[PDB]
């Protein structure tokens, strides 16, 4: 069933869609997608990485 599940690598819908795989860069987990109680939202992290008085610039 591994190979009946990969029955269509070569239908036209499944070639034009590109597939990304990368070996995981182990990076500090900051997430664009959801801001919640864990302070990991990357934009909030980026404003914290801004120097004092640069968002006014």
């Amino acid at each position: 069933a591994m190979y009946l599940n990969i029955k269509d690598e070569d239908t036209f819908n499944k070639t034009v869609v590109t597939n990304y795989w990368y070996p995981s860069p182990i990076k500090k987990y900051y997430t664009l997608y959801v801001r919640k109680h864990i302070p990991n939202n990357l934009v909030d992290e980026l404003e914290k990485l801004m120097k004092s008085g640069t968002l006014e610039k």
